[PDB]
């Protein structure tokens, strides 16, 4: 009834360093892809930092439909830059998107976490 | 490891899409220069003809008054029906100020999330 579904993209500064943030939540549909991804793309294309990394909060993501457009989503940076690091935060138990959601990104390194503090420390230092 | 910044999104509750924006920490002029182009890039892609905005300012401490944040105007390509601002502080500190970034039929301040969201989808 009140369950939320979708994603948000942002920029956060932590200890003087800016990073891109992404939060995915609920169960994503085809309609959701059509409505939400142009906005994510529009946002990410305006990020122009010397080096930049990404924090992906997927703790509240259920997943998406079999072979949905979400499998092939690509989120890239303003001048074809790659993310230095991408920290993917999940939960204790494996979820259907675990081995798939990383492919949205071109990254120097992708690391998976169950604790936000650890994820942020790895990104920052 | 205190976070300072803003995120923008689209969420759906049942069958209704709404724009969502969360602001956190104390925003500086450098933050403005880095975040506002992305915020504007996101908003220019919202095509839904009837749409509202949920603004989560629960973790917002404020911004530098000499920074461009005071003057920010966010909009659609073309207006929000409703903007629901969620926060804990006396409204006169920042709620009216951040509310003024938007043009909308109605702009309302809430301390309860459930009530804010219900009001947006009515």
């Amino acid at each position: 009834d009140m369950k939320k579904h979708g994603l948000s993209i942002g920029i956060n500064r932590i200890e003087s360093v800016f990073f891109v943030t992404l939060k995915a939540i609920g169960t994503l549909t085809h309609e959701d892809y059509l409505v939400i991804t142009p906005m994510l793309e529009g946002a990410l294309s305006q990020v122009d930092q010397p080096k930049v990394s990404l924090f992906l909060d997927a703790t509240e993501l259920d997943g998406w439909d079999l072979r949905a457009a979400w499998d092939d989503l690509k989120l890239g940076l303003k001048h074809k830059s790659e993310f230095e690091r991408v920290a993917i935060l999940g939960n204790k138990d494996w979820q259907e998107w675990a081995a798939k959601i990383g492919s949205w990104f071109i990254a120097g390194e992708i690391k998976y976490f169950e604790d936000e503090d650890d994820a942020l420390k790895w990104l920052r230092y």
